[PDB]
């Protein structure tokens, strides 16, 4: 059943990836809209610095959340493929997965 299981896993990984890409695109467009709005209004060259640092921090956050989910997936799959008796599984979360 390895072929079917790996197919399902690959599709799930791609689902995480495409969702991350959508979220990050949305947040990048929102950052550009907010910068344009600050430009239309009183444009403080430091307030736009604040909002750009905030946008980039949020994008780091989305990317890193999606990345930790992808890595969790990776460890699930490599553990199942290399599974063997006497193997110790310490993470309750990974074991229930």
């Amino acid at each position: 059943e390895l072929s079917t299981l790996e197919a399902e896993m690959a599709v799930e990984r791609k689902a995480v990836e495409d969702q991350r890409d959508g979220e990050l695109e949305a947040r990048a467009q929102k950052l550009e809209a907010d910068l344009a709005e600050l430009e239309a209004e009183g444009a403080k060259a430091d307030a736009r610095r604040k909002v750009r640092d905030g946008g980039e921090r949020e994008m780091r956050q989305i990317r890193d959340r999606a990345q930790r989910e992808l890595d969790r997936l990776e460890d699930i799959w490599s553990t199942f493929t290399k599974l063997a008796p006497k193997q110790l599984i310490v993470d309750e979360n990974l074991y229930r997965e």
